[PDB]
């Protein structure tokens, strides 16, 4: 679902190193990692951005985080990690399809950008 | 919701600049802001860190994101913002009580720390 790149990855038109997939989301590695381990977890349902997510979208949004921490553990991120969700211009949302990033493998700093 | 300074805030034992509150979560401004608007949304339930969230906390975790989006709206963050969850040492988690940071009011940069 979607007119973005994520649309293409979800419809399997273009490869992605999939880490996990199920009926509701997809987790794969980011091709421009900002850290040793850097993947995204995306809902298969198209939600352009968190600012427009519906109340009925909370279980789906919570699933994205649950999946992210499971993936983070399988990837051996036993020292910690950071999850980020960007919204619009100020947040730096590049692709307008909701996506959670998980970064780890290195010490993350403060502020988070 | 426990022994951290976030538990004291939930029990109304120490003051906080409370933004919103319902039966399962609380949103308040960060006492050490890294952006013009910087707040936290936390569960009343004491979950020490995202890595030990149970599968049942799923909608609760999604609910923290929905509440964050709604708060962002009422704080005037129309140009976007960044949502962040920190896990452990490498993630830079400063309190062992699950919390979602929402930052906006300025251009956020990449990488996210």
């Amino acid at each position: 679902g979607g007119d973005t790149i994520f649309g293409k990855i979800i419809r399997k038109e273009i490869p992605a190193k999939i880490i996990f997939e199920d009926d509701r989301c997809l987790a794969f590695h980011d091709i421009s990692p900002q850290a040793p381990t850097h993947f995204l977890v995306i809902p298969k349902k198209h939600i352009s951005q968190i600012s427009v997510a519906e109340d009925d979208d909370e279980s789906l949004l919570g699933h994205l985080m649950i999946v992210g921490k499971k993936c983070a553990a399988d990837l051996g991120l036993n020292k910690g990690y950071r999850m980020v969700v960007n919204e619009g211009s100020d947040g730096g949302q590049s692709v307008y399809h909701v996506h959670l990033h998980v970064l780890g493998g290195r010490q993350m700093h403060w502020p988070p950008g």
